[PDB]
């Protein structure tokens, strides 16, 4: 018969070749063993064999992971298997989304959201850095916010508007910052970040007060005490600072005389 171990399973995940996991459900049913156990998990890290091919793609395609969820979802397994968290020096409580978001996949994003994926899994850091490379760089932690601070508007509103679980708005973060707060953290002076952030910072708004409309989002304040507006006072976000004074100046036009 075909015998399986983690070396193998990471080799054939990390090349990203199909054919070599044949007969892989076979020997999980026998053997009763399922993808999340400790003997296919990277000990380091924790990492399973979904995040590992995420982290190796042939021209953004890794062609194992359907089949990975399709024998994850046959031993009863599947939504365990999406949600397994792992770690590295920089972040713990990682998944397999934080990875398709970060890479940039809107298909892996979408297909691990359809099966299962927990939208509001928090990326949490260790201990921390520098701006130099230190591929930490914080981004509040939820997989909406990571989204949002790398100017990603087609996952946003998937995230919000897909069918099957949406992610929050309102959501904050180990900081009680939300998503907005995420978007001020990030947000540098130079006009190309100013002119993404303040665009992605309106349409939540919007996209919000239709949602909830009982619930302010810039009403929500974080651990410090602080709001989207005064935060970027406080550390000295100009840009997008004036945006917020600038806007509900506009939305003060509720008012005819």
């Amino acid at each position: 018969m075909k015998v399986f171990n983690r070396p193998i399973l990471f080799d054939i995940v990390s090349r990203g070749s199909p054919d070599g996991l044949e007969g892989l459900l076979s020997f999980l049913l026998t053997h009763k063993k399922r993808l999340t156990d400790e003997e296919f998990r990277e000990p380091s890290t924790g990492k399973t064999c979904l995040p590992k091919a995420l982290l190796n793609l042939s021209a953004g395609r890794n062609d194992t992971i359907p089949i990975l969820l399709d024998i994850a979802e046959k031993t009863g397994n599947m939504r365990e298997f999406i949600n397994s968290p792992f770690r590295d020096v920089y972040y713990r409580g990682q998944t397999a989304l934080h990875i398709a978001i970060e890479r940039r996949c809107k298909h892996y994003v979408e297909l691990l959201v359809e099966k299962g994926a927990d939208v509001h899994a928090q990326a949490r850091g260790r201990f921390f850095q520098p701006k130099d490379e230190g591929g930490y760089f914080y981004f509040g932690e939820l997989p909406l916010s990571l989204a949002a601070c790398t100017n990603q508007p087609h996952i946003v509103h998937y995230l919000t508007e897909n069918g099957h679980k949406q992610a929050d708005l309102r959501r904050q973060d180990s900081r009680g910052n939300t998503v907005l707060h995420a978007l001020v953290a990030i947000a540098d002076n130079t006009r190309e970040n100013t002119k993404f952030v303040t665009k992605m910072y309106d349409l939540l708004l919007i996209k919000c007060a239709k949602l909830f409309p009982d619930t302010n989002l810039e009403a929500l304040l974080n651990n410090d005490g602080l709001s989207p507006l005064m935060m970027a006072a406080k550390t000295g976000k100009i840009g997008i600072f004036q945006h917020i004074i600038r806007r509900e100046i506009a939305d003060a036009a509720a008012h005819h005389h």
